[PDB]
This record gives C-alpha cells, sequence and structure tokens, in this order.
C-alpha cells in the first residue's frame, strides 16, 4: 500500500511489519518511553509484532531506557496521525486516533518534526531498529 | 468512504468533486503556482472540474497570480500523497504519485506542513475556494 517517506537515519537493521499486519488491524500500541522513544511494538489483530528497539538491556550504555506505555485500541479505533521528531534516530512519536490523541512517547521534541496523516487508519510500520528506533515508515491500508 | 481531514480555513465557497469524478480516474493535475498555490483543477477521465481558486482577475489586488502548471498522469499512475503547507489558506502543495515526486506548487512552504497519505490513490478532492485555495480534503479510493 501507500506509505510515507522513511523518517530517521541509516543505523540499525531493517524491519517491516507488512506480513504480521495481515493478521488484523492494529489493536494495541506498546512503546518504551523516556526523554526519547526507545522501542515500538504493535499488535495486529491478536498477533504482536517484535519489539522494534531496545535490542537488549545493555543498550543502557547509550541511552535512558524508559517505561512501557500500552494503549489498547478499541474496536473501530485506528491511528490517523503520527507526529515524529527525528534526526539520525526517531526521538519522539505522538499518535492520534480517530477516537483520541495519545500522549507523546519521548518527552524531548527538539529534533525536526513531521506530521503524517493516514486517512482510514495506519495499517502497519516498517523502519530500522537496534538499541533505539533508527527510523520509521508508515503504511496505509491500500 | 476514506477521506483526509479538511486542511485550510473557513473562507471561500465549498466545492466537492464527487460528481465530476464519476467521469473517471484522475488523468491530469492543473494548478496555478507562484509563492503560493492559487488554484487547483483536476481532470477526471476526460472531464475537468471547474477552476477552484483565482476566482477573478481582481484577485491580484490581494495576492500574486502565478503561472499555469500541468502534470499529465500516465495511465495507471495515481496520486498517493500530498505535502500541504497551510494556515488560513492552502499555501503550497507537493503531490506525489506511485511513480514520482512532483514539483511543489507554491515556492513558500513556511506555514504548518502535513504529509497526507492517500490510500489506494486519490479519487477526488473537495475543499473551499475563492481568490485562493481556502482548504482541501483528499478523498481516497480505499
Ligand atoms: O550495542 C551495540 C551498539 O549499540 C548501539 O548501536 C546500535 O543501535 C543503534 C540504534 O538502534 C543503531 O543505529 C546501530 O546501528 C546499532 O548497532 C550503539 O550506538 C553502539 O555504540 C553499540 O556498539
Amino acid at each position: 500500500q501507500v506509505a510515507s517517506e522513511y523518517l530517521g537515519g541509516p543505523g540499525g537493521d531493517a524491519f517491516d511489519d507488512k506480513a504480521v499486519a495481515q493478521n488484523g488491524d492494529i489493536t494495541r500500541i506498546e512503546m518504551q518511553c523516556t526523554d526519547v522513544a526507545t522501542y515500538i511494538k504493535l499488535r495486529y489483530g491478536k498477533v504482536d509484532s517484535r519489539q522494534w528497539g531496545w535490542g537488549n538491556e545493555n543498550c543502557i550504555q547509550w541511552s535512558k531506557k524508559g517505561e512501557k506505555v500500552v494503549h489498547e485500541l478499541s474496536s473501530g479505533e485506528y491511528i490517523t496521525s503520527a507526529i515524529v521528531t527525528y534526526g539520525k534516530y526517531v526521538q519522539s512519536i505522538t499518535f492520534k486516533t480517530n477516537k483520541r490523541t495519545l500522549p507523546r512517547c519521548g518527552t524531548s521534541a527538539t529534533e525536526k518534526s513531521v506530521t503524517v496523516l493516514i486517512p482510514g487508519g495506519l495499517k502497519y510500520i516498517s523502519g530500522r531498529w537496534g538499541c533505539r528506533i533508527d527510523g520509521l515508515r508508515f503504511h496505509a491500508k491500500c
């Protein structure tokens, strides 16, 4: 389907949730949040994707870790907007749904900002990951 | 139907291309481009909408007019996103298709920017118009 540009840097390893997303619409958002967002993990239908970020606990060598933030989406709720601050890594992620606006993951919002609107709801994410979220791309439903 | 939020201000007159878009998929983008985008007029199949913007030549007493820009879409080419900078009016529009990123209409990109994904390709637009493009909504195919 249609996707956004890649937002982020060249580090890490590529991931793409296209296949796991075929299990269903996003039902849950999980992130690890401190002054930056350190991982993202979505659930597609009943099927969690991988933890994309915070590859192992020794990543504390290079960044704060943060706390786990879970937002369960209700039936018929979908993400219509992503505000992402980023440079060589994703710094922060603020999601809005057709039902409500979620708190930003990442308290610092100092990097360049981009707002991506997804009519009909975000289908899935791809990007690059390691100790952090090197980059994100947003994929619509067709 | 899947459609983006309305991007713009409350001035002008509402337009909606729903009916004229029954004439077919979008085959051409026509705009008027200066420091800002001053009208848009898409072609559906062989049939154009009315000109949405630059209502009359006295509009030069409020803003610059600009030059006609035409992008012909190849068959099977469809519009997949738009970067829109906007405030009281639409300032600039940068259309992207499944085949290429097109030139910006509107050299100034200084107001609020958003990247609208248009899942499945752009079906038609609606919005508000007058001397300028007061605002736009993008209607997606799926
Ligand atoms: O622990 C190994 C390395 O961890 C960091 O680098 C990784 O994580 C980054 C953010 O996800 C990626 O950009 C990078 O490509 C990964 O290797 C850290 O920056 C390095 O110093 C460590 O060697």
